[PDB]
């Protein structure tokens, strides 16, 4: 009733977790490692699902210390009660593409990640990593009436 | 009482739709064809008024089959309870301005447009037309209580 | 019960403003003077913490004047019930970076600021002034149950 059901569908897959009863939303994790270039748009996989009921809509957004420290823009996701498939992220990393490259791409604390081996990456590229907080899930009550087409409203 | 009063400004204008009961919001359609250039912003007009009751605002907001494929950026909308102008959409097409050009616009699934008569415009840009579901309508329930200034909280 | 604690930070805050019973959300004032440069990221001081009771969030969003005018994109934050801290404007110019310059910058109404003394900023350059209305706060009850780890879903 005052629960929700949470699948997981992969071994990648880590549970959500409300550590406080001060936060409003529940913590996603990536279960994949990619690396964006500047303007590069992906969806990534939490290979997580869950089951909202009716009346409720589901908002998987963005955290504040990933957005306001990096170029990555999440799109904030209206989850469906009902839906049941992989909730994914609708990312972009905002960075401009100014041709110029680096030695090292950067995490999502936009600290420079140091390497063993040197590779070639463009400037302003991003690495999320399997299993880290890059969104949350806030659920919130929705009024879905039916449609009347009306000719001049009631007052 | 459970119902939403919707008023169309125009022929172009389309009815709303909440074809499932399983989802959280309402198909908006635009009233407008417009071509969108790199960067190029604008509010497309969907000839459509609502009437939303107080206690409620609605959420004038992105899907994600479109916000996905395409660079398409739709800033959310809160629309208050008591405004019953048009309906805009906040957009702006954040593919970056790299000079190039093509021969073909694309749609709202990122797909080529072939056109008949040969014309070139500037790479990355869209085209959005009458009737396509490009937004969807939420509405939430709000607390708006009465501010009193405190110079140290209650607990 | 009804009513929210408000605590002003510095000299420098002002009170949220609901001016209509109309209206969903509360008049968010800049405590900063800032210069926003194209794709610039800022956190914009508001010196004003909220007490948000629990079963609430806070939703800190742009204005629908200031984002559909400017290139300034406001990240919506999600005020936590319970967090009695500055609020911050998570802010970006998404402006592009297109390295050309001009004699004056632009308002939050996208106007040109005409200067005494002549300086030189690069184009798209945004200027936020100290008490000017740049967001606004929307408080939306929230649905927090018990996570349970679920093998297959109830129906
Ligand atoms: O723009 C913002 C965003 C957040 N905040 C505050 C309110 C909130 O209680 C606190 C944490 O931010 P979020 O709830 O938005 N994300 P999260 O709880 O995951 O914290 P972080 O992103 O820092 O891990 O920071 C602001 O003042 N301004
Ligand atoms: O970032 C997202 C966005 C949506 N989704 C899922 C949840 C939702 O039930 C389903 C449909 O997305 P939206 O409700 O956000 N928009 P819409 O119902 O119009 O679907 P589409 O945009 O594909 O037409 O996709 C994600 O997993 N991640
Ligand atoms: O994308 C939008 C955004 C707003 N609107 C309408 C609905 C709302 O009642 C009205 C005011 O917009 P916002 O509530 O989003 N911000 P605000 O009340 O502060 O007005 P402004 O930003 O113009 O000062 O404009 C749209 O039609 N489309
Ligand atoms: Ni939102
Ligand atoms: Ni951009």
């Amino acid at each position: 009733t005052n629960t929700l059901q949470v699948k997981l569908l992969s071994k990648n897959a880590r549970m959500p977790e409300r550590n406080h009863k001060t936060d409003a939303g529940y913590d996603i994790f990536s279960a994949e490692t990619v690396v964006l270039e500047p303007q590069e748009k992906a969806v990534i996989k939490t290979d997580v699902a869950v089951s909202i009921p009716e009346g409720y809509v589901g908002l998987l957004t963005s955290r504040s210390g990933v957005s306001s420290k990096t170029h990555l823009v999440i799109e904030t996701g209206k989850i469906n009660a009902g839906y049941h498939g992989n909730l994914g992220i609708n990312i972009k990393n905002d960075h401009e593409d100014d041709k110029m490259q680096t030695i090292f791409l950067r995490n999502i604390d936009n600290e420079k990640i140091f390497e063993k081996e040197r590779h070639l990456y463009k400037l302003g590229s991003y690495r999320i990593e399997k299993g880290e907080r890059i969104a949350q899930l806030v659920i919130v009550p929705i009024w879905t009436p039916e449609l009347k087409q009306v000719e001049e409203f009631e007052s």
